[PDB]
């Protein structure tokens, strides 16, 4: 069993663009996120499951902001504080931190070891951020993501 | 947990140097590596706990090469076969690939699920390779990791 979810790179001036998928599947240890992305910026990009399963901007203070539609880190157990994908204490939806090589593109999976099941995630979004995650809120909010640069809704 | 394990980029002719550390800690999850490397190539880097507690080198077919003092992937179980860090019959010391940033620096930790205890790995060795990791053994033997870039013991 797996889910394929396709994801865009957010643009809410001129439209969305395809930039690849990320698909998930079940392993003996938690899931799995093999994404297969490209056109994004080399680096570390912070990558966690946000709440609501959309990726539609929303004004905030004026400005349409990109993905804000998707809500927070997707975060049941009410930790309410970002950390590690191996920390109890912190929000369900904080996976690893995903790789764009040199080339713009992305492959290297990585495993959430606190979602076990694929149902648990379907109807939520999975977004990846335009700065890293150090797991933790200091000495940036929610790892320093940042901006939301891309997101796909998971189904 | 904490070992705080001392890696150096290997050169059997020219002279090994320091690029850092990968410091082993236990998580509810499994052993957490986080590295604290510089001056590596840019890409993601093959990423294994060796058999022996060495980072010599050894010869082959003449050619003093290094790391292989350190011997072959670190497999007690036996699986003889190269896999995913969740893949419970793959070698027990395949780890997720190390990510090295343009800047060439590694401080994204990772988790190795199947890897409970501080202990295990001590007595051993982990190496970063040349190339990166496919996590199979097609269509390059170990994942494609090829030669040893850098190399520490776990003591
Ligand atoms: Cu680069
Ligand atoms: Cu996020
Ligand atoms: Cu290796
Ligand atoms: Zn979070
Ligand atoms: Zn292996």
């Amino acid at each position: 069993a797996s889910i394929e979810v396709k994801v865009q790179q957010l643009d809410p001036v001129n439209g969305n663009k395809d930039v690849g998928t990320v698909t998930i599947t079940e392993s003996n240890y938690g899931l799995v996120f093999t994404p297969d992305l490209q056109g994004l910026s080399e680096g570390l990009h912070g990558f966690h499951i946000h709440e609501n399963p959309s990726c539609e901007p929303k004004e905030e203070e004026g400005k349409l902001t990109a993905g804000l539609g998707a809500g927070g880190h997707w975060d049941p157990k009410g930790a309410k504080q970002h950390g590690y994908p191996w920390q109890d204490d912190a929000h369900l939806g904080d996976l690893p931190a995903l790789t764009v090589l040199h080339d713009g593109t992305a492959t290297n999976p990585v495993l959430a070891p606190r979602l076990k099941h694929l149902d648990d995630v379907r109807g939520h979004s999975i977004m990846i951020h335009t700065g890293g995650d150090n797991h933790s809120d200091h000495p940036a909010p929610l790892g320093g993501g940042g901006p939301r640069m891309a997101c796909g809704v998971i189904k």
